[PDB]
């Protein structure tokens, strides 16, 4: 069975522009280094993903050359792990508070978690272009099905590393929020640190507050550090297509 036509309707189609993935950078919610961390780990993961793609493209135009061969006759590499310390630095209180309320406090790991979820949606229903053949059969037709039938799998874990990846950044963006609730603030601080300053006598039974404070800031900072540390984003690479 040869339906010519059937073969060239089906390179166009393989071949066609899928959707343009976002290109918003992502940035760190606040200055503490857990976070900076988090934010550098999703910029590679996003470059890393954004060039398996294009080589994506290049393989499904080779194929589609390729089926039109048929129809005539009748460098990439695994993402960095960005390094997380160890231990947390237990640093005095009022920094800590100083670094953790200057930021976007989310606002970009949000926009980002947004832009690839849209992507991931978006991709995994364009892929009728992958389909089985009605009109061509035997062992030529047939491995050409295999070679489409690939590349549809790819396309569909690809689109689950992106909802994967978008959901790490809102993940920190939402601890991060945490964090804010949770740790005393700037102004409460310096307040406790005024009370003292001008109760003297009082000053015997401010002590436990402020070091119920120093706990506080402890516990946050450590849940941080761990919580913030994410996985690399390892696609992997585009099968090859067909001669």
């Amino acid at each position: 069975t040869v339906d010519q036509q059937e073969i060239l309707n089906r390179a166009n189609e393989v071949e066609a522009p899928m959707a343009d993935p976002p290109t918003d950078v992502p940035i760190t919610p606040c200055e503490l280094t857990a976070a900076k961390n988090a934010a550098q780990q999703l910029v590679l993961s996003a470059d890393n993903m954004r060039e398996y793609l294009a080589a994506g493209a290049k393989e499904r135009q080779r194929l589609a050359t390729s089926l039109r061969n048929a129809a005539k006759a009748y460098e990439l590499t695994d993402t960095p792990r960005v390094a997380t310390a160890g231990e947390p630095n237990f640093m005095d209180l009022k920094e800590a508070a100083r670094k953790l309320e200057t930021g976007d406090q989310g606002a970009s790991l949000a926009h980002f978690a947004d832009g690839w979820n849209t992507f991931n949606l978006t991709l995994q229903g364009d892929v009728k272009r992958f389909r089985g053949f009605d009109n061509w059969e035997g062992d030529a037709a047939t491995a050409c099905e295999a070679s489409l039938d690939q590349q549809r799998q790819w396309i569909l874990h690809m689109a689950k590393l992106s909802a994967a990846m978008a959901k790490q950044a809102q993940y920190v963006a939402q601890l991060h929020v945490w964090a804010r609730r949770e740790h005393p603030t700037y102004e409460d601080i310096v307040g406790l640190e005024r009370l003292y300053a001008e109760n003297p006598s009082a000053r015997d039974q401010i002590l436990p507050v402020y070091a119920e404070y120093q706990q506080r800031s402890e516990k946050v900072l450590t849940e941080y550090n761990n919580k913030a540390a994410l996985e690399p984003v390892n696609p992997p690479k585009p099968p090859p297509a067909i001669k």
